[PDB]
């Protein structure tokens, strides 16, 4: 529940936001592949309600009909070949299993499906699954208005209608049988894991319920005796009935207090400066490392107020962005998940966007490709964040250093940090508005390195600037403020 199950040697995933199954597979096999990521994470693939009042959000999808394989992403046939490409280039798909609710109880009848299955939300008929009115928690949830009135009581959270979604009796075998049918049938296909949606609107011993009804992993792709990898979203920043470590029990989670401080301190509010981030990890409060599936942003906060509110760091912000997202891959705390999106018209009125609804690129519904420019970004608005050179090549130096201790830490006492894995590779920040110049410990042998952020190492030279360490392991830096990219990380495989 807790291992990845990613081929030796990788260690991140990325979030492809709403692209399609034939657009992913393509991507594992010139890119991701190569690049050496470890996995993809990929929206729901099941059965949504089509919401066109707006016009297609990005929220749809989390408003189930059916577990039928039929979305804007593709059909099953398309997931099988996604599923199957992927993984003969080592590149692992886990799947967003929503299964706290179906669609909105205030959503109309007929046959308004990606896939063309019929519902009757009003009546809780699902017919496809099949569901039936007594497969919810109606008569569970003991609030005026049916959805939840306060997060200080754990009851109404997990009995309630989450924003007006239709909550699924859990406690039920039947419905319990009927997920882990679905879930099953994607392990059947070769995905490695799941990512719980929802999971603080749940009980911890249902999903228990669930996890034990699940085969092991397909052994055409994996190890024999394999349990696939599991992540709940539960949303813990403190000060609430419920408690992150409430489902420990069930696999790993996601900790939302990392990018909600690394944020702050990354923008400098509060107080916080870089050099406080010595003891980054459990030390500033967070769940255990081995339990822990860390990022930055994820589609929900990026796009608005959820967990971390402003000091959320985005692709908006890509100066600080980069250095927040290397600091996350050098960092050993966690498994690290990378953010990949599209853009969007934002419009705020009173510091929030009202445009946060916007749905992925699309010619009348249906989800533009990604095409690749001579440059390696992306077109039709899709922002590839994933192939930036910066966040690549920090995903290519966590591999490279990884079961590497935190070693040779230093600071200006301000905002200028620096900061070593072992004997394989170090990395140095400038966050202060003033130039950075050090003779630091690298840890690392001599030679020529070349740095990673601001190129690439081809052949027998480095394309951006070269670090040289002496014999010792010493090594003189210089960084100015006003830097592209304030940041320099070298590594044993960026070595001349
Ligand atoms: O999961 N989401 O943030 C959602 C899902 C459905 C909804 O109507 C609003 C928000
Ligand atoms: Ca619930
Ligand atoms: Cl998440």
């Amino acid at each position: 529940q807790y291992a990845p199950q990613t081929q030796s040697g990788r260690t991140s995933i990325v979030h492809l936001f709403e692209w399609r199954w034939v657009d992913i597979a393509l991507e594992c096999e010139r890119y991701l592949g190569p690049k050496g990521f470890g996995g993809v994470q990929v929206s729901p693939p099941n059965e949504n309600i089509v919401v066109t009042n707006p016009s297609r959000p990005w929220w749809e999808r989390y408003q189930p009909v059916s577990y039928k394989l039929c979305t804007r992403s593709g059909n099953e046939n398309e997931f099988r070949d996604m599923v199957t490409r992927c993984n003969n280039v080592g590149v692992r798909i886990y799947v967003d299993a929503v299964i706290n609710h179906m669609c909105g109880s205030g959503a109309a009848a007929g046959t308004g499906t990606t896939c063309g299955s019929y519902c009757n939300p009003g009546n809780r008929e699902f017919p496809a699954v099949p569901y039936s009115a007594w497969d919810f928690n109606d008569g569970k949830c003991k609030t005026a208005s049916g959805g939840i009135e306060s997060y200080n009581d754990p009851y109404q959270v997990r009995d309630c209608q989450l924003v007006g979604l239709l909550d699924l009796a859990l406690e039920k075998d039947y419905v319990r049988s009927m997920i882990a049918d679905y879930l099953n049938k994607l392990i059947d296909i070769g995905v490695a894991g799941f990512r719980i949606d929802a999971s603080k609107h749940m009980w911890p011993g249902d999903i228990k319920a669930v996890l034990d009804k699940l085969h092991n992993l397909n052994t055409n792709w994996f190890p024999a005796g394999s349990r696939p990898f599991i992540f709940q979203e539960v949303i813990d920043l403190g000060g609430e009935a419920i408690k992150s470590s409430e489902y420990f029990g069930n696999g790993r989670v996601t900790e939302f207090k990392y990018g909600a401080k690394l944020g702050t301190v990354v923008r400098k509010w509060s107080g916080e400066k870089m050099s406080y981030l010595k003891n980054w990890g459990e030390g500033w409060g967070f769940m255990p490392s081995d339990r822990a599936l860390v990022f930055v942003d994820n589609h929900d906060n990026q796009r608005g107020h959820g967990a971390g509110g402003a000091s959320i760091l985005t692709f908006w912000d890509a100066r600080l962005y980069k250095i927040a997202v290397g600091f996350m891959l050098a960092h050993p705390y966690g498994f690290t998940r990378v953010m990949s999106s599209y853009r969007w018209a934002r419009n705020f009125v009173n510091g929030e966007d009202v445009n946060d609804w916007i749905g992925p690129p699309n010619n009348n519904g249906v989800i533009k490709e990604v095409t690749i420019n001579a440059d390696t970004t992306c077109g039709n608005d899709w922002v590839c964040e994933h192939r930036w050179r910066e966040i690549r090549n920090m995903v290519w130096f966590r591999n490279v250093v990884d079961g590497e201790p935190f070693a040779n830490w230093w600071d200006n006492g301000s905002n200028q940090v620096a900061f070593g894995r072992g004997n394989r590779g170090f990395i140095v920040f400038n966050n202060d508005d003033w130039q950075l110049s050090s003779t630091l410990q690298t840890g690392l042998p001599g030679g020529t390195y070349c740095d990673v952020i601001s190129g690439d190492k081809v052949g027998n030279s480095c394309t951006g600037i070269k670090v040289y360490v002496s014999s010792d392991g010493t090594a003189q830096f210089s960084i100015s403020n006003s830097a592209e990219d304030p940041f320099i990380a070298i590594h044993a495989e960026s070595k001349l």
